[PDB]
């Protein structure tokens, strides 16, 4: 409802911590350096909350991160700004909290806003180098609550670090990135990826969690190919679909039988390219009269490198299986630091609809609403 507005600016945010003490990042004024990984969620106040890792000190996977909420009530036009997660401040190089993905869900009646992050403190590779451990000790997902239209945010006491040790084959797991959803049956979805033990021949694997409480979780017995493992779920006919990120061609895979064997699914199989290295891109569908159509975001990587330029929106027509390009809507090369990385929202609340999206802009995160394109995304099935 602002057509375009930046969320958090890159070396122009400045945060305080628990005892209220200013957050002295590596940005010009002590600020934090640059932002990653937008995830939003829209309630049916029409809030709008957007998750981004606040990278005080560089733009680097290991270094010092909190994960920073935004939340506006006003349709885009102004932030209220705070950090919802803290790191464990254990190392002040390396303790992170990273790659939010959120869920707004009713649940046994409260709308409630849910956060996912992984928690890292003394590694210092990225987090696929570690296989021996099942899991690895330095390593938790972490997930906090909003029961207040986004204001507050708590801690969940959940039992997800324990159904991961009893597999015994994963090292560590962590959200698909962006946003989860709430099936037609009341189920909590998150999309994950997981990096398996070592002795396991593939290391990467994508699968999901779920809930009816948010409390007590539970992972589906079979695994989906891993390919670049950020993903995200959409429900279609009670199959469960996913989407890919790849280096090249993304990837589309569906249950029917809630997570035990997954087959591909060619309406999105293989229909996007994102070319070399591959981003994570967000995926969603929009009721179309009594039908759906997916609503996808990614980069066209135009320069075929981290760069990963070109943000654009797509629309994918579940029945026929084409592709269309609704709008290319950051036509720009990124920060080859940490580029590309985009989250969708739409809503219908009452009988307003909107589609908004939030990405990454060369360290900062900008929003824009896209609900002028919605009469053509309806009108793909
Ligand atoms: C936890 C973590 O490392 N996430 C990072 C992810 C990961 O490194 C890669 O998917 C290999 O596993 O890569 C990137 C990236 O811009 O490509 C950003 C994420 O923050």
């Amino acid at each position: 409802t602002v057509e375009k507005s930046v969320v958090f600016k890159a070396e122009g945010e400045h945060f305080t911590d628990q005892k209220g003490n200013t957050i002295v990042g590596s940005g010009s004024g002590g600020t934090t350096k640059y932002f990653r990984i937008p995830a939003m969620c829209t309630t049916s106040k029409g809030t709008i909350v957007v998750f981004a890792d606040a990278r005080h000190n560089t733009a680097s996977d290991q270094s010092f991160i909190d994960t920073a909420a935004a939340r506006s009530t006003d349709g885009g036009k102004t932030w209220n700004k705070k950090i919802a997660i803290y790191n464990d401040r254990v190392n002040s190089k390396l303790s992170r909290v990273m790659d939010p993905t959120c869920i707004v869900a009713n649940i046994q009646g409260r709308e409630t806003i849910l956060v996912m992050v992984g928690k890292w403190n003394n590694n210092d590779k990225t987090w696929g180098a570690y296989r021996d451990k099942a899991p690895d000790t330095d390593w938790d997902l972490v997930l906090y609550k909003s029961t207040d239209d986004g204001v507050t945010f708590s801690k969940v006491e959940t039992n997800i670090h324990d159904i991961v040790t009893k597999n015994g084959t994963i090292s560590a797991m962590l959200g698909g990135v962006g946003s989860g959803l709430q099936l037609n049956d009341g189920k909590l979805v998150f999309p994950v990826q997981m990096v398996r033990t070592k002795n396991i021949t593939t290391v990467l694997n994508t699968s999901f969690i779920y809930s009816t409480d948010g409390i007590t979780w539970s992972l589906p017995s079979g695994y989906c190919e891993g390919f670049g493992s950020e993903n995200n779920i959409i429900e279609f006919n009670a199959s469960l679909v996913n989407n890919i990120r790849n280096s090249g061609l993304r990837r589309s895979f569906e249950t029917k039988d809630f997570g035990k064997t997954w087959t591909e699914f060619p309406p999105m199989d293989k229909k996007v390219d994102n070319r070399n290295h591959g981003v994570q891109g967000s995926t969603i569908t929009i009721p179309s009269g009594n039908k759906l159509v997916a609503a996808h975001s990614s980069a066209q990587n135009k320069n075929n490198d981290y760069t990963r330029s070109d943000i654009s929106l797509y629309a994918h027509n579940l029945y026929s299986g084409e592709v269309k390009l609704i709008d290319d809507f950051y036509p720009k090369v990124g920060n080859a630091s940490g580029a590309g990385y985009s989250c969708l929202s739409y809503r219908k609340n009452v009988d307003k609809e909107t589609l908004y999206v939030v990405y990454e802009a060369n360290g900062s995160i900008e929003f824009q609403d896209l609900s002028r394109h919605l009469p053509v995304i309806k009108s793909y099935n």
